[PDB]
């Protein structure tokens, strides 16, 4: 999958369905934020910025390595967001899931055993 217009427009068409959320109110996830995350995440894993993989192996691989760097780097709403987004991207993307909030998706992603909990 090399930036397939299908898997792309599709995964993104369903990914946006996710909610940004904050803690009490609601919100809709846009391509702008979804990009800053998926992009920042890919780069964090020594990979290209516009890395749009279409395999649980690639998505999970990034979420794993990224998580490791996040801890070693410490706490930060920035790194935290990029991570949560990565999980929702693989689910709402590869699985074309339409989770309500990014948090709900991430929780399920790991709840199933797709995101290692080191």
């Amino acid at each position: 999958g090399n930036l397939k217009s299908r898997d792309w427009k599709m995964a993104i068409k369903r990914c946006s369905n996710v909610a940004v959320g904050v803690g009490g109110k609601s919100k809709k996830f846009g391509e702008g934020n979804f990009r800053w995350a998926i992009r920042m995440a890919n780069v964090s894993t020594g990979r290209e910025p516009g890395d749009i993989p279409e395999t649980l192996d690639q998505l999970r691989l990034v979420i794993c390595d990224l998580q490791e760097r996040r801890e070693k780097f410490g706490s930060s709403k920035e790194i935290d967001m990029a991570i949560v987004t990565l999980k929702v991207f693989a689910v709402a993307g590869l699985l074309n899931m339409t989770v309500s909030t990014a948090a709900a998706a991430e929780n399920m992603y790991s709840q199933m055993g797709l995101d290692t909990r080191p």
